[PDB]
C-alpha cells in the first residue's frame, strides 16, 4: 500500500526510468568493488611485508582496482543527477497543475503554507530517491558482506569477542537513560521555576502596594532551594557515571586489542589482516544506522508522497475554461442565485438583480464581507450553486472563462503591484501584443499616468523588492492604463471607499471616471462618498438582497431604515 | 583585568573559597593520576602478555589505581556540587535585590527580558563554574603529558607519522569547505525561488482575471529550471569530493596500520605499548575541542557577567524608606508638579491640585500623558523630582513609604488573581497579624462578593495555574475584600471605565463605593456611569490639569469643546 501511490506519480516523469536500471546497477557494483577493496588492500601491505619491492604486476591491478572503484564512485553523480531530473520534472508538473488549478482550494487551505509545502515536500523526495534508497542497499550490503568475511578472516576468532563487545556494552545503556530521564527532570524545573518568576514579576505593582516583600522573596527562595535540592541529584548521578562509563569503555578496547595481539598475533594474525579488520569495521559500523533513518525518511516521504497526489488529483479548470466565443456588450441580470463553500451550507441565498448596459453600478451591504461573495459570483469566478445568469437565452455557462473574461476586463484596487518591472507590469495581463510605443496613447488616456510619465522614461526602475514603495496612486494609475489597454471599456473595482481616508482615491477618481463613463461597470464600497455620483446601487444584507431601484427611492426606504445610520458611522 | 569585576560578583557570596581549593587540588590529581593510567595499563597488559601468570602484586596495584582514579572522579561531585551552591548563592542575592527595586527599571525594561536572563545568564555562569574550568585545566594537563608520554613511551618514530596525518587532513579541509559554500548556494537558491513564488501566488486573482497564465508557467519553468542546473552543480561537486576524502582516509589509515605492522613485525613496539598509545590517542583528541569551547563560552559568559554586575546597582527604592511614621489622615495637595521620566523626557508640565479628607475624588482626561501618570505619581510609585505633595510641611515626601501603603489600599481593573490559596490572598497585605477565622466578619455587605461568600471549600481555591477558577470580575470582590480586610483609609482603584462594557462594573461599584462610604478614594473613572459618584474630579487636557470643581458643573464646563460629544461616544 505504501509504494502504490508513490510509484503511481513518479512514473509521471517516465522517460528517464531505464537511466535507473543503468545507476542502481552502476551502485551495486560500487557496493561490490567495495567489498573487496579491503581485501586487496590486505593484497598490498603484506605485499611490502612478505615481499620488499613488490612486482609490477600487483600493483597494476591495484590501481586499476582502485581507478574503477573511484570512477564508480563518480559514477553516483549518474544516480544524483537523474533523481534531480526526476524532481524538477514532478515539481515543474505541480507548479503546472497549481497555476492552472480553481482558485476555489487556495482561500480554503492556506496558500502560504501550501507555498511552502510544495518545496519541503518535494526536497524530502528527493532525498528519498537520491541517496537514501543506494544507501539502504549498500548498507545491508556492506553489513553482510563484510560479516561474512569477517567469518573468512579469522576461525572464530576476534569476531566472536568483537560482537560481545556490544553486548557488554549494553550496560551503558540504562544509565545513559538515566542521564536522560533526570536531564529532563532538571529542564521541567527550570521551566516551573521560569514560569513562576514570569507570572509573579508584573505583580510587583500590587506586591509593592501591599508591602510583602518578605513573602514575595520567601515564594522565590522555596524555588530556588527546591531547584538547587534537584540540581544536587543530577551532579550525583552525573558523578556516579562518569567513571561507569569511561571505565567500560576503555576496558572494551583493552581487552579486544590485547587478545588480538597476545594471543590470535601471535599465530595468525598477520599486520595486513588487522588493517582489512579496522577497515571492515569503519565500512560496517558507519553505515548500520542508515537503515534507520532510512525507514523514517521513507515514512515522512511517503506521508508527502500522499499530500502531493492530492494536490495533482484535483484539476478541473482546462476543459471547463475552453469554450464558446462571445463579443460581451450585454445587460447583466442575475435570477434567484445561491452560493456557499458547501452545497448546503450557503453564504449567500434567494437573491437576484438587474444591472443595464453602460449605467455605472454600485454594492453596498454589511461590512463582514458578504457583497464580496455576490460580486465575484458577478464575474462569474465560482459556477453559481444554485440559479442561473440572465442573458439571451441565458447561455453563461457555455461561454468560455477567457474570453467573456477578456472583454469584461477586470480592474483591482487593494495594492497588486509587481517590482521594477513598471512596463512589463502593464503588458502583464495583455493579448499576446507587444505594442512597443503605441501604448503611449494608453499612457495618455491613463490622464493621471502623465504626472509619472518620468518613469516611464527610465522604463525599468525599481521601488523595492516587494513593489509596495510606489504609493497606491502609483499603482491606482498603472491599473486604469491596464484598464484602457485591455479593452475599450468594461470595469468592475473593489474596495473602492474602504481605505485612503478618500483622499488619494479621489485624486485618482478624476482620472477613472473620465475614461469609464458611459460604460458599464460594478463597484464595490463601504461608504456613499463615490457611489452616490451617478450610480445605481443594491443594498445588501447577510447573504440577502433588497435594494433595487437606482439612487433615490432605494435611498429614501432602505437608507433611510438601514445604510443613512450606518454611514452616518464613518463621517469621521 | 575582567576576572577581578567577575570575582567581585563570584565573592558576593563566598562560602565557596575552602570547597574550591579542595575540588580544583582533587581535579589536578585527577589529571596527574589520569595520565600516568596509561602506563599501568601497559604494565598489566604486559605481565598478562609476557608471563602467562601474572603475580597478584601487579593486577592489586592496578586494581588499586583503578579504584583511586574512580573514586577521584567521583570526587569532582565535590567541584559540581560547590559550583552548584555558588549558583545558588548568586540567584538568590539576584533576586532578594530584584524584587526590591523601584517600578521604574520595570516599566522601561520590561518583564520578560529579566527573567530570561535571571535564568540563562545565570545557567551560563554555571557552565562556567562547574565544568569548563577544570576542562580547560585537564585539557592543557592532558595534552601535553599525552605528548610527552607519547615521546617517550614510544620512539619519535610514530608519532611524527601520527601528528604529520593532521597535516595530511590539509587536502581535505579546503574541500569540506568548497562543500560548504556550494551547499549555502543552494540553499540561497531555494529561499530565492520560494520567496519569488511565494510573492506570485497570491495575486491568483489578478493573473486568472488577466487569463495570462501561460507567462505565469513560463516565469515558474525559468526558476525551476535555473535551480536544477545549479543543483546539477552541487550534484557533481559532491561526487567529486567524496571518493577523494574516502580515499585520504582509507590512505592515512593504512599508511599508520602497516607502519605499525612493520614495528611490531621488527621490534620496538609492544601490544602493551600499542594500547597505551590508543588510549593516550584518545585522552589527547578529547579535550582539543574542549579548549575552544571554554573559551568561546567565557567569552559569552563574560556579558553576562556585565549584564549581571549591572543588575546589582539600585537598591534605593525600599532602603530609602525606612524613616517616618505618621496617622496620614489628612487632605493632601499638589504642587508645581512636572514629572517625567527624564529632566529632558517630560511626561507632565507645570500642575497643580488639592484632595480633600472625606469625599470621593476621581481624575479624567485623554490617556496619553494624562491621568494615569499622575495617578501613578500620587501613589509614589514615581519618586517626587521638581514638584511637592504637601499633607502639612510637605511629610509625606520625608515620610516612610511603609507607612504611607499601611494606610492606603489599592485595587484594579485588571485584577490578577496572585498565586497562591485564597486564604493568603485575602490576608497578603496583612500577614502581621495571623486572623485565622475573622478574615470574612467584615467582608458581607459586598454586594457582589455573596457571590462567592457560599463557597464550601472557602479557603482551598487557589491560582490554579493561570488565576482562572475565579473570574476576572470576581477576583474584583476577591480584591474589594482584602481592601476591607486591610485598609481602614484612603483608597485608590485604576478602572479603564471605557472598557470591559462596564456591564458588570456597576454590579461590583455599588458595592465597593457603599464600603467605602466615608474614606478617601482616587480612581480612573472617565466613564459616564463612573464620574456620576466621583464628587469633585481633575480633568486633565493634556498632562495638565485645567480645571478643578464638583462633578456636574465641571463637565458643564470643560464639555463646552469636547467633554459632552466624547463621552456620548465612549458609551457605545
Ligand atoms: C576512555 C576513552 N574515552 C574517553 C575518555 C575521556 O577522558 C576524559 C578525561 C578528562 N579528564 C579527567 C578529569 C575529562 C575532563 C573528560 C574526558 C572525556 C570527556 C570529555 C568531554 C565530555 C565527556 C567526556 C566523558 O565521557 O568522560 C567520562 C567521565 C572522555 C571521553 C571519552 C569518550
Ligand atoms: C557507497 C555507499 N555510500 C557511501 C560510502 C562511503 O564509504 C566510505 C568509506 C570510507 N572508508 C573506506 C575506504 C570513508 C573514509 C568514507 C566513506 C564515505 C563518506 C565520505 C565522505 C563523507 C562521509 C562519508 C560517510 O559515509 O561517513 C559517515 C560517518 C561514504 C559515503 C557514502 C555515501
Amino acid at each position: 500500500s505504501k509504494l502504490k501511490p508513490f510509484f503511481a506519480l513518479v512514473r509521471r516523469t517516465n522517460p528517464s526510468y531505464g537511466k535507473l536500471a543503468f545507476a542502481l546497477a552502476l551502485s551495486v557494483v560500487t557496493t561490490l568493488v567495495s567489498l573487496l577493496i579491503p581485501l586487496l588492500t590486505k593484497q598490498l601491505v603484506d605485499g611490502f611485508s612478505m615481499s620488499n619491492l613488490s612486482g609490477t604486476q600487483i600493483g597494476l591491478i591495484a590501481l586499476v582496482f582502485f581507478v574503477q572503484a573511484g570512477l564508480s564512485a563518480y559514477a553516483t553523480y549518474a544516480l544524483n543527477y537523474n533523481g534531480q531530473k526526476i524532481i524538477s520534472g514532478l515539481r515543474e508538473l505541480l507548479w503546472k497543475k497549481l497555476i492552472k488549478l480553481p482558485v476555489s482550494y487556495f482561500d480554503t487551505n492556506a496558500s502560504g503554507e501550501t507555498v511552502s509545502r510544495v518545496t519541503n515536500d518535494t526536497m524530502v523526495v528527493k532525498e528519498l530517491i537520491t541517496t537514501h534508497i543506494s544507501g539502504f542497499i549498500t548498507g545491508i550490503i556492506s553489513v553482510i558482506g563484510s560479516l561474512t568475511i569477517l567469518f573468512i578472516m579469522n576461525w572464530k576468532l576476534t569476531l566472536l569477542v568483537l560482537v560481545v563487545v556490544p553486548l557488554a556494552a549494553l550496560i551503558l545503556v540504562p544509565i545513559g537513560r538515566k542521564m536522560f530521564s533526570i536531564s529532563r527532570e532538571t529542564q521541567d524545573e527550570t521551566a516551573r521555576f521560569t514560569g513562576l518568576l514570569n507570572q509573579i514579576l508584573p505583580e510587583i505593582r500590587l506586591v509593592k502596594a501591599s508591602n510583602a516583600e518578605d513573602v514575595e522573596y520567601g515564594r522565590g527562595k522555596m524555588g530556588i532551594s527546591s531547584l538547587f535540592k534537584l540540581g544536587v541529584r543530577e551532579a550525583k548521578v552525573q558523578s556516579l557515571v562518569g567513571p561507569l562509563i569511561s571505565l567500560v569503555l576503555m576496558a572494551a578496547l583493552v581487552a579486544v586489542i590485547g587478545y588480538g595481539g597476545m594471543q590470535v598475533s601471535s599465530g595468525e594474525l598477520t599486520a595486513g589482516a588487522l588493517v582489512a579488520f579496522i577497515l571492515y569495521l569503519f565500512q560496517i559500523i558507519m553505515p548500520m544506522g542508515q537503515i534507520t533513518t532510512f525507514f523514517t525518511q521513507l515514512q515522512k516521504s511517503i506521508g508527502a508522497t500522499e499530500r502531493m497526489i492530492e494536490i495533482l488529483a484535483e484539476e478541473e479548470e482546462d476543459t471547463v475554461t475552453g469554450k464558446q466565443i462571445e463579443n460581451a456588450h450585454l445587460p447583466i441580470q442575475l435570477d434567484r442565485v445561491s452560493f456557499g463553500y458547501k452545497p448546503d451550507q450557503l453564504i449567500l441565498k434567494e437573491v437576484s438583480a438587474v444591472i443595464e448596459a453602460g449605467k455605472v453600478t454600485a454594492i453596498v451591504g454589511p461590512s463582514g464581507g458578504g457583497k464580496t461573495t455576490l460580486f465575484k459570483l458577478l464575474e462569474r469566478f465560482y459556477s453559481p450553486t444554485a440559479g442561473t445568469i440572465r442573458l439571451g437565452d441565458e447561455p453563461v455557462d457555455t461561454y468560455s472563462l477567457e474570453s467573456w473574461r477578456e472583454h469584461i476586463g477586470y480592474v483591482s484596487q487593494e495594492s497588486p503591484l509587481m517590482s521594477g518591472t513598471i512596463r512589463e507590469n502593464i503588458c502583464y495581463g495583455l493579448e499576446r501584443d507587444v505594442t512597443d510605443a503605441e501604448i503611449e496613447k494608453a499612457a495618455e488616456m491613463a490622464y493621471a499616468l502623465n504626472f509619472i510619465k518620468e518613469l516611464p522614461n527610465q522604463f525599468d526602475t525599481e521601488v523595492g523588492e516587494r513593489g509596495i514603495m510606489l504609493s497606491g496612486g502609483q499603482r491606482q494609475r498603472i491599473a486604469i492604463a491596464r484598464a484602457l489597454l485591455r479593452n475599450p471599456s468594461i470595469l468592475m473595482l473593489d474596495a473602492a471607499t474602504s481605505s485612503l481616508d478618500s483622499q488619494s482615491e479621489k485624486s485618482v477618481q478624476q482620472a477613472l471616471e473620465v475614461l469609464m463613463e458611459g460604460r458599464t461597470t460594478i463597484v464595490i464600497a463601504h461608504r456613499l462618498s463615490t457611489v452616490v455620483d451617478a450610480d445605481q446601487l443594491l443594498f445588501v444584507e447577510k447573504g440577502e438582497i433588497t435594494g433595487r431601484g437606482t439612487h433615490h427611492e432605494l435611498m429614501a426606504s432602505h437608507g433611510l431604515y438601514r445604510d443613512f445610520a450606518e454611514q452616518q458611522l464613518k463621517m469621521n
